[PDB]
């Protein structure tokens, strides 16, 4: 038992909500939140801008010494930094960003990282400004993460979507 509230279950594993990621981290306090970075950590919109913004920029600070001492993340790569106000642990994760032409099969390599944490709240990887179809993301996400994953869905018209066409 969790302390997850109002998700949508889609498989033994995978639930999903219409929820601001920044808001839904700030009441469960998770052990693990799911952060949509790119390879610099340089946490400027999406995802990524409204999580440091949370943070009092404290993400951005330890993610720039981050970068400085370990450089770059690898796309599909991750690393665990500091939750700061909002989980325990922030699992950074670089989901390949269409609009810069990336392989969308990382995409898959990406989830992989899902698995090394028992329980999360994440955002769909690749979605949003990074470009991908998010019902692609959802079948990659269902068919890779065995771990319990919480997807926070921020639109609530891509969540109707989403939910309407899960097979
Ligand atoms: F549009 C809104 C409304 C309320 C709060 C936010 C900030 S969090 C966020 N930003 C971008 N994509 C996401 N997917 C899941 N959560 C997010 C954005």
């Amino acid at each position: 038992v969790n302390s997850f509230s109002g998700y949508l279950k889609l498989t033994d594993n995978v639930y999903i909500k219409n929820a601001d990621i920044v808001e839904e981290a700030k009441k469960v306090k998770p052990t693990v939140v799911v952060n949509a970075a790119n390879v610099y950590l340089k946490h400027g919109g999406g995802v990524a801008g409204a999580l440091n913004k949370a943070t009092n920029n404290a993400m951005q600070v330890e993610s720039d010494d981050y970068i400085a001492t370990n450089g770059p993340l690898k796309v599909g790569g991750s690393c665990v930094l500091s939750g700061h106000n909002l989980a325990k642990h922030c699992l950074h994760v670089v989901g390949p960003n269409v609009n810069k032409g990336e392989d969308i099969q990382l995409l898959k390599s990406a989830y992989e990282n899902f698995n090394q944490h028992e329980v999360l709240l994440a955002p769909l990887l690749s979605a949003g400004i990074f470009g991908a179809d998010p019902i692609h993301s959802l079948r990659v996400c269902v068919d890779t993460v065995r771990t319990n994953v919480y997807l926070a869905v921020f639109d609530k018209n891509l969540y109707d979507k989403l939910v309407s066409s899960f097979l």
